[PDB]
Formats: structure tokens, sequence, C-alpha cells
């Protein structure tokens, strides 16, 4: 079935977040955190609800989101996990802030 008009706008935002023009700051958010691979053995004790853009994309393809609010809560959860785990001066936090600016300004243009 066809996404609602608001969910079409959300899918457009998601495609933009995954696109080459934002890759320089978006790439850490592309796939789930692999805590063992990165050596962050406390990650799952601190972050109880992991989220990333590939998971948001699978949920949109599977029609899991029933409205725009549910989609936005997942994208914001992904940024909040980054702000919770890392110190505020970390390089990856600066990248999160820049991608979140892209997201919030386009989300605000919702039909
Ligand atoms: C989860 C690990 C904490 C954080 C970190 O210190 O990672 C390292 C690898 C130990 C430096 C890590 N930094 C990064 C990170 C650190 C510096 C720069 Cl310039 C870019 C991303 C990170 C890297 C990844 O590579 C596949 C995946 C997820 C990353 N991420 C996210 C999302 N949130 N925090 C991070
Ligand atoms: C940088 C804050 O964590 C998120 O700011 C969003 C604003 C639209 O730039
Ligand atoms: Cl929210």
């Amino acid at each position: 079935g066809k996404l609602s008009e608001q969910l079409k706008h959300c899918n457009g935002i998601l495609k933009e977040l995954l696109s080459k023009k934002h890759a320089a700051y978006a790439w850490p958010f592309y796939k789930p955190v692999d805590a063992s691979a990165l050596g962050v053995h406390d990650y799952h004790d601190i972050i109880k609800h992991p989220m990333d853009l590939s998971t948001v994309k699978r949920k949109m393809e599977n029609r899991d989101y029933r409205d725009a609010q549910e989609f936005a809560a997942d994208v914001r959860l992904m940024f909040s996990n980054c702000y919770k785990y890392n110190p505020p001066d970390h390089d990856v936090v600066a990248m999160a802030r820049k991608l979140q600016d892209v997201f919030e300004f386009r989300y605000a243009k919702m039909p």
C-alpha cells in the first residue's frame, strides 16, 4: 500500500539523509553500532534502544511507521543515543548536530 502524503515527505527526508551530499557527516549513522567491533563494551549497558538509518529505512519499506510522528521519534532517538554515550566535544557529536540540522529544517516543511 501507498504511504500517506506525510509519510511520502518523511521518505524523501530519509533518502536525503542517506545521499552523497551529506555523506561527510552522515556516514557514522548508516548502520547499527557494532559494539564489539569498535571496542565499546559498555555501549549496550548505556544505550537501551539502539537506532540507525538502515533500521529506519527497513521500517519505512515494511510499512511499520503509521504516521510522521512515529518516524521522527526514531530519527531523534538515533541522535539522542549519540549525545548520551559520547562527551559533548567529540567529533561524532559535531557530525550528529549537523545531520540533525538537515533533518529538523526539512521535517518542519511537512505538508
Ligand atoms: C559507538 C562508539 C562511540 C564513538 C567512538 O568513540 O568510536 C570509536 C571508534 C571508539 C572512536 C563512535 N564514534 C564514531 C566516529 C568517531 C570519529 C569520527 Cl570522525 C566519525 C565517527 C562512530 C564510528 C562508526 O564507524 C563505523 C560507527 C559509529 C560511530 N558512533 C556513533 C553513531 N555514535 N558514537 C560513535
Ligand atoms: C544540536 C542539537 O543537538 C540539535 O539541534 C537541532 C537544530 C535544528 O539545529
Ligand atoms: Cl519526538
